[PDB]
């Protein structure tokens, strides 16, 4: 097996023109707000499986593992709200994360904002950065609640630290909530999934740069002529089931004697993941499916919006 | 009687290879983790009855016989969370569980904390392990608590000790809480019961590897053209009834005159465990049952989610 190829294999990063013009914009962000006036605020969108929390993990990578290894710093935070979030709720479990407190066992929330207020500069929080968004809009309903968005805007306003929201598209519906928080929040970008295969694009070297980045040392076969086709029947635009079919025929070929990633074991890569798929979405990889021209047809704009449609 | 015939038919094991599978990832889990770094924090699911205890059991004693018997190491841990687990009253109890402490007349959760924290190197935990993960839920409704959940993340990132968590297959939504929590656990396994009667089965080689354990020292007769049918029958896939009614033949067949299990003591056996079965669960022993093809059917994959449809 070799545990050092197959997780050598998963940790596999390639760096598209979206995700460094990100980071570059964070650390813009980052020390562009001086900790005097007013900050930039920039918010960040994305579909499901675009690539996100690797985003955040290679910039707390790339942005804080000296500082984080020197002492007790932590300039940049990593936060998710959890489900339907309480502001007292999102407070708190943003004050357990940073620094060494006990934090939680009163749910007071004037009080925890002073110790939170306190404690930014303290430490001397760079950024903080917040993952789901998307967790303030109602289930049954297109009610959002924006106590926890007013309550963001007055530790904002507290205290001058830069925000970076993640979230899913369908999320950007509670900014249009409160109006300054639309207005605090400048910077929207796109994170959207690739976009064709009919060639030259971002997505051959995407491909070929993962290519390079696989275990197997000389050639893995992929980013050819027929190949990114049935890849991009397979996977939409959507990285992670590219990626995820990519790793589960990476492991096949190395439980046994395989010297490439080929045509006997890609397939059963297809049999496993397919599950997550739709119904009208087409499986070509078995016996005999030729993949027309339409169903390598570009994503749509409502793509990150499935959540929302059915109420 | 002659009991050491009745605790060596109670006491025996067969390791299936799904078992095998996870004592080489418990292993894989204890010299992986270098208590430098981060650790992998493995979890393991399973229905009830499905050999959870039985496993644990088989690994301390492969793993901690002769360093228990050395000195005051105590190397591995076995933990079981108390029914709606305060995060005070889950540490206390595995702080009395290791070394030799009085460590519960105070309940403070910050100071036992620290002696945890502090006892954790001093005597050298290699490996903790906790039984009971689905005790987090609550009974009539399916809110989920996670302090216990944020305070093992703390006792995660504090000292960098591997963490193996058993539970219930309807525990995992609990790791749905917590983000970090679900990252942080990221080899998740499927201990799911027997699958199918057809032939050439797991279970067959089970079904023999039971029989040669048996104390009657000739042959059981079991794992024969019917045998298994009815068997299969009467246990789903599920474990502890299929080995509890075992037991209970054996008993009866040791009781008098018996050279081997039979159908005269198999039926009385049949007669007393089939009180945890349902009501539409047939019964096939006594007189004329004979089993039709769908009630061989196998186990389905909400096998241990009926605790949970009902709220
Ligand atoms: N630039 C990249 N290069 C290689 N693989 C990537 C890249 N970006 C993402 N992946 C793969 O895609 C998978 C999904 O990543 P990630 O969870 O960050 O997407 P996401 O949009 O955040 O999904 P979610 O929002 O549901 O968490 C990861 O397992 C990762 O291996
Ligand atoms: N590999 C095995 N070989 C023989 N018998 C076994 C094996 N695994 C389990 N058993 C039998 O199954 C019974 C149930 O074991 P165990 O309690 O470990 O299951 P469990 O899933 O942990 O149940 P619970 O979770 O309710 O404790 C035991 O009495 C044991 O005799």
């Amino acid at each position: 097996t070799r545990e050092a190829r197959i997780s050598r294999a998963k940790r596999a990063f390639v760096s598209t023109p979206s995700v460094r013009k990100i980071l570059s914009y964070m650390d813009r962000c980052r020390d562009l707000s001086d900790l005097e006036s007013e900050p930039t605020c920039m918010m960040v969108y994305g579909a499901s499986g675009v690539g996100k929390t690797t985003v955040i993990k290679k910039y707390l990578n790339q942005a804080a593992a000296a500082a984080a290894a020197g002492g007790d710093i932590i300039p940049v935070l990593h936060i998710e709200l959890p489900d339907n979030a309480k502001p007292v709720d999102a407070a708190r479990e943003l004050l357990v994360e940073m620094g060494d407190p006990l934090a939680l066992y009163e749910t007071d929330l004037a009080r925890l904002t002073k110790r939170l207020t306190e404690l930014i500069p303290a430490v001397g929080v760079k950024l903080i950065i917040i993952d789901e968004f998307q967790h303030l809009v109602e289930e049954r309903s297109n009610r959002v609640l924006t106590q926890v968005g007013n309550w963001l805007k007055m530790i904002l306003n507290k205290t001058k630290c830069p925000i970076v929201i993640f979230g899913m598209p369908y999320s950007k519906v509670v900014l249009q909530a409160n109006s300054q928080l639309h207005g605090r929040f400048s910077i929207q970008v796109e994170l959207r999934p690739f976009s064709y295969q009919g060639g030259r694009g971002v997505f051959k070297t995407f491909l070929e740069y993962l290519d390079k980045a696989l275990p197997f040392e000389k050639q893995a076969g992929l980013a050819n002529e027929s190949l990114q086709k049935k890849l991009y029947a397979f996977s939409q635009g959507n990285m992670r089931s590219l990626r995820n079919l990519i790793y589960q025929a990476s492991i096949e070929a190395i439980d046994n004697q395989h010297e490439t990633i080929t045509e006997e074991d890609f397939v059963f890569a297809s049999k496993l993941t397919s599950g997550d798929k739709p119904n009208s979405w087409k499986n070509p990889f078995e016996e005999g499916v030729e993949v027309t021209e339409d169903m390598l047809r570009p994503p749509p704009k409502d793509i990150g919006w499935e959540d929302y449609l059915r109420h």
